[PDB]
């Protein structure tokens, strides 16, 4: 059973990580996305609990596979002479982040309050099922449009989480902390807050703050936007450039600027005018 099983539509999404299909689980007419992952552009894999050789992205998913929507949930995969097919959930009215912020530039800081506090918890909730992501960014997060609630996708560049030092990376170069550009070195949590430092600047400002290496490295922080004073600071302590001068995720979620976040349907009422 594949063929019969899910009913194919027109393509989403074509980049490093591959080819997704928007698709019908014709069992009930689920909505769903169907992804295509090449086994040549594969660079590791993982087990299963007692599995095969499966890629790492499949290990990843299944790790954080819950009733928690924060993060995208894996329904099904399959195995093909030269690729994988794995079935994922799609929620239905979408956007991603970045076709979003492209659309309505900076975000008002109550959206991107809201926004960013979502991607704490789907985050912090793949940390705590031993996942790190290492590819967070506008891109790999999709918004339900209906519930206002976001969405973790693609753990194709992710890792199972660990203590110790990572040597090898192939996230987003713009996302990743300066440690990584001047030594190829990092641990995970810290390189994680750097890149959500990127993230909540790109949400407040509607774009990057950093372009070249060198300019990642010097860790100077520009801002193109009126951005209050708060926000400001978290973003610059996300991006401090020794990584241990880096906020906890808790003392993020402590910060007087992430205090009183809207409920995600109040978000969808208020900003997505459902
Ligand atoms: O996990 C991914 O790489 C992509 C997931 C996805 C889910 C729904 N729509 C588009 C992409």
């Amino acid at each position: 059973p594949l063929e019969s099983q899910y009913q194919v539509g027109p393509l989403l999404g074509s980049g490093g990580f591959g080819s997704v299909y928007s698709g019908i689980r014709v069992s009930d007419n689920l909505p769903v996305a169907i992804k295509h992952v090449e086994k040549d552009r594969i660079s590791d894999w993982g087990e299963l609990p007692n599995g095969t050789r499966v890629p790492m992205e499949v290990v990843l998913l299944k790790k954080v596979s819950s009733g928690f929507s924060g993060v995208i949930r894996l329904l099904d995969w399959f195995e093909r002479p030269d690729s994988f097919v794995l079935i994922l959930e799609r929620p239905e009215p979408v956007q991603d982040l970045f076709d979003f912020i492209t659309e309505r530039g900076a975000l008002q800081e109550e959206l991107a309050r809201s926004f960013f506090w979502q991607v704490l918890e789907a985050v912090r909730h793949c940390h705590n099922c031993g996942v790190l992501h290492r590819d967070i960014k506008d891109e790999n997060i999709l918004i339900d449009l209906n519930r206002g609630e976001l969405k973790l996708i693609d753990f194709g560049s992710g890792a199972l989480l660990k203590d110790t030092v990572y040597t090898d990376f192939d996230g987003t170069r713009v996302y990743s902390p300066p440690e990584w550009i001047r030594y190829h070195r990092y641990h995970g949590r810290s390189a994680a807050v750097w890149s959500l430092g990127i993230l909540l600047y790109d949400m407040v400002c509607g774009d990057i703050p950093f372009e070249h290496d060198e300019e990642i490295i010097r860790g100077q922080v520009f801002f193109r936007q009126r951005v209050s004073s708060e926000c400001q600071h978290l973003i610059r302590w996300c991006l401090a450039l020794r990584p241990s001068d880096r906020p906890t995720f808790e003392e993020i979620q402590n910060h007087p600027w992430m205090q009183d976040v809207l409920l995600p349907q109040e978000t969808a009422e208020i900003h997505l005018h459902s």
